[PDB]
């Protein structure tokens, strides 16, 4: 009882046409505004890598231009009155070219662009897709852009758009060399004009920035990322804890895979994990899964600058490296454990204990 | 000291220029191809997904003009010596424009333009992004379509394309009406031209597709989607083998819950409580498979809980892997809480000896889900399901909370328990004799993960839990 209908049947008469893929951009702008992202307030998040991005740009051209570096700052205004947010850079900024080319041509990226000349600033440098700008639209009735180069005879630009097939550039001046974006909220979005909210945002996502954060006036970081170079208040930070860690490991490696992490143990029992982050961006808070489970009461940071991240940032892209890094990661702590009971009494047991049940939890696997 | 940049500087000196988005075509096509699924092998799915569309329209338009149907199939072949993985629909197929415009055009969906010109047939098709088709780019170095639209005086056409901004098209002759697509398997992914591979993939996601699918000469789909059925044509035989399919288990459901809505959203559903003592529910759209793991549908204690949900309106992530919440998760999770805390304690009151033994396999899941709820409304509603054993009812059998509500009252003002560690410890206990002779009753916990779930409980039905031990 086979049943096939797949037969070579065909054949091919007059030369082909050749043809050239295009897309409906309208609809991909959309598909990003209610179809990416799991929360829509990532979009701050994407904004302040932008801007991160804008700042990491400046400098390198700075530096690598022998010129004195200026203040590099990322600000955020809530208004909450007039219904909006507004994220500013002292980044590079750009030209109306450069407006046109890099806002308005979707999966554009000028920083991956600016990436393929580059090697110090391409370790930094965060967007890769270009598609990131338009999370905007997720929480946005409306964009209002202003920009100008740092380049010299540079002018001012107001790019704005509604969200839809069509944007308008028109000049205006009074623009300070950087970048500014005021987006005005959707009804349902109205909690972004709130100070507190946007608060909690950043700090969920962009607590690590390498460039001076103001939310309404206020600044932020002062927050070093320890996970690469008082391991105490990291800890009872990233684990949130009135708590302190009874073992620590700085674990950084470039064989097998570039990684950069900091493993803490707890000082209580949990009767009843991880966080993985990219370029200091968030890409998980709780990080499932990198880490074997019999290990879940470890916790604290694992980065990657080498993990092919989702289009979403949301989410490791589980090609299989990433839980062959996950053994890598069980070997070196096996290898911390058993040299941390002989270099103490202690040991990798009774000392501990009300983990040792997580190890024969650890041979239930 | 507070610094701030931001202020309003700027003054408009122009009028604007008006302009087009547009898109890098490229990259997009790689994006969707190296960025957008967690595994290759959904490409299967995704084709067949969009097969199935095929046929759809083609039956909602031949019944619209009153047509007979022709064999309506979805097949699959793996030649391992050529290296291909093929499908082919005999469904309604595409015309040349039709070609250019649905495959040609990223994000273009003629499945849902085909809905946007739509009733009755709408609840079927799968697809509306328009990237799934690219999908065959994440394992093909070339991609062979030909393509036959179901319209009179159709001719056939062959499509082909690498994935790298360029495709072509020519005129074809000996295309059956449909569309054969030929993928060309990339090297180190010949692995999708094994017979078992793929049939594993196309069981995976696609074993409920509503088209008969062979594979290599044999018939997949053999399953029913016994979800969609009324709850009386299904009984005991096909609710054991859907169980035992979905759960991958190998004994009987202790219960069975045959659950249907549109009291929010669309659900049509299946649960199931197994035999076994324990040692995740599937989400379907579409009868297209979105989780193997429906984690967050169900509250985390009712993960005990195997079977399916399907709901052809939940809203999907560009990557249908994952969900995306709107308000409707969090409502429709809420909604089969307590469909189920109500399925569990009715069918407590209708049997309660079976309900019994369901405590003592898996009351622990219910003891947690008190202890972790935020509003106290749901602990109480799980509460209703705690059942112990009390100093008035002789050593072994159970009673409900609500039942000590009702066997304490006019001049008593509270419930309480005493938790230990057996029967004679709790009706020998110091503490208890002192409740029985001011004699208020005092239920009896054995499983003092029932004294910690008491205490975050801290009240139940507009009354405290005050502990005897604590007195
Ligand atoms: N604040 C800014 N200042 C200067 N240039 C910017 C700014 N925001 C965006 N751009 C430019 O416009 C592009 C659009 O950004 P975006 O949509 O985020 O894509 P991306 O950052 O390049 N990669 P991704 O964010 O992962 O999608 C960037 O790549 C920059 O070239
Ligand atoms: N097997 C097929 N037979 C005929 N037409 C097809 C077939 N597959 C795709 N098409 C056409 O190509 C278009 C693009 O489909 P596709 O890129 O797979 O995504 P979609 O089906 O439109 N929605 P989605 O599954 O979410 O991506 C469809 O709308 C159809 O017009
Ligand atoms: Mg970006
Ligand atoms: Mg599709």
């Amino acid at each position: 009882p086979l049943h096939s209908i797949i037969s070579s049947t065909e054949s091919v008469q007059g030369s082909t046409s050749k043809h050239e893929f295009q897309a409906e951009t309208k609809k991909l702008l959309d598909i990003v505004a209610r179809s990416l992202y799991s929360e829509k307030e990532v979009f701050i998040r994407e904004l302040i890598s932008n801007a991160s991005d804008a700042l990491e740009k400046l400098r390198h051209k700075l530096v690598s231009d022998g010129q004195a570096l200026p203040e590099m700052e990322i600000h955020l205004q809530t208004n909450a009155e007039k219904g909006t947010i507004t994220i500013q850079d002292t980044g590079i900024g750009m030209t109306q070219e450069e407006l046109v080319s890099n806002l308005g041509t979707i999966a554009r990226s000028g920083s991956k662009a600016f990436l393929d000349a580059l090697a110090e600033a391409s370790s930094k440098i965060i967007g890769q897709f270009g598609v990131g700008f338009y999370s905007a639209f997720m929480v946005a009735d409306r964009v209002e852009v202003y920009s100008r180069s740092a380049a010299p005879g540079s002018l001012g630009y107001q790019w704005l758009s509604d969200g839809s097939g069509v944007f308008e550039i028109a000049e205006a001046s009074g623009v300070r060399t950087g970048t500014k974006i005021i987006i005005h909220l959707k009804s349902d979005c109205k909690e972004f004009s709130s100070e507190a909210r946007v608060r909690d945002v950043v700090t969920k996502y962009s607590n690590f920035v390498s460039f001076p954060l103001y939310l309404n006036g206020r600044r932020m970081n002062t927050l070093q990322a320890i996970w690469m170079m008082q391991h105490e208040e990291f800890y009872r930070y990233v684990a949130q804890a009135h708590d302190k860690p009874r073992y620590t490991l700085h674990y950084k490696t470039d064989a097998p895979l570039n990684i950069r992490s900091i493993f803490y143990v707890p000082d209580m029992k949990p009767s009843m994990s991880v966080a993985l982050y990219s370029r200091k961006v968030l890409i998980q808070t709780k990080a499932t899964d990198i880490l074997p489970k019999w290990l879940r009461f470890i916790r604290g940071v694992v980065d990657s600058e080498d993990i092919p991240l989702n289009l979403s940032r949301e989410l490791l892209q589980e090609s299989a490296l990433i839980r062959k890094l996950r053994d890598v990661l069980q070997q070196r702590l096996i290898k911390f454990f058993i040299d941390q009971s002989k270099k103490d009494a202690e040991k990798y047991a009774k000392f501990f204990e009300d983990y040792g049940l997580f190890m024969r939890e650890g041979i239930v696997t």
